[PDB]
């Protein structure tokens, strides 16, 4: 009786525990975290760039967080939602290299209309870099490939397709690794 709307249901956190990579603590404690700040629990596009310059503080352009916001909204509605973040957030955490995979490509591309450019994947460099800049925790020396990209893909868009697409990317990235090796750090080979 009222107390019922507080906290999310139970059945629903012992399914989302099955997949989490987190513990059932750190969900609640999020959800409730920001839910009392926005008891809808739907965060704006800036809620969005706030938590993550949390992760990477030591940014500023910001373009980053924004880009992100832009093709991480799964109803690109604006708005990040609670069950979007709270889900997407552990799916970020180290979900399926499939799951893992597809945030990549949405993020390597700003317009992910299916086509990738070069301009686009120098831009998203950028954007990452700047992030991960200075020393929030970026991978070794300078492990984002941004002139390994330039080079490695020149050579294999050379086909003459005139443009980038995830065929010869996805293929690509499953046949030929180093392609997408994200600048994220690895827990560990297994
Ligand atoms: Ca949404
Ligand atoms: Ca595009
Ligand atoms: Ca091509």
């Amino acid at each position: 009786m009222g107390k019922s709307n507080s906290k999310l249901k139970p059945e629903v956190v012992e399914e989302l525990t099955r997949k989490t990579y987190f513990t059932e603590k750190e969900v609640q404690q999020w959800y409730k975290g920001f839910i009392k700040d926005c008891p809808s629990g739907q965060l704006d596009a800036a809620g969005f760039q706030k938590i993550y310059k949390q992760f990477f503080p030591f940014g500023d352009p910001t373009k980053f967080a924004t880009f992100v916001f832009n093709v991480f909204d799964e109803n690109k509605d604006g708005r990040i939602e609670f069950s979007e973040f709270i889900q997407a957030l552990s799916v970020t955490s180290r979900g399926t290299l499939d799951e893992k995979l597809r945030w990549a490509f949405k993020l390597y591309d700003l317009d992910n209309d299916g086509y990738i450019t070069r301009n686009e994947m120098l831009d998203i460099v950028d954007a990452i870099y700047q992030m991960v800049g200075n020393t929030v925790e970026l991978p070794e020396e300078e492990n984002t490939p941004e002139k390994r990209v330039d080079r490695i893909f020149a050579m294999m868009d050379k086909n003459a397709d005139g443009k980038l697409t995830l065929q010869e990317f996805q293929e690509g990235s499953k046949a030929d690794p180093s392609i997408v090796q994200a600048l994220s750090l690895y827990d560990g080979l297994v």
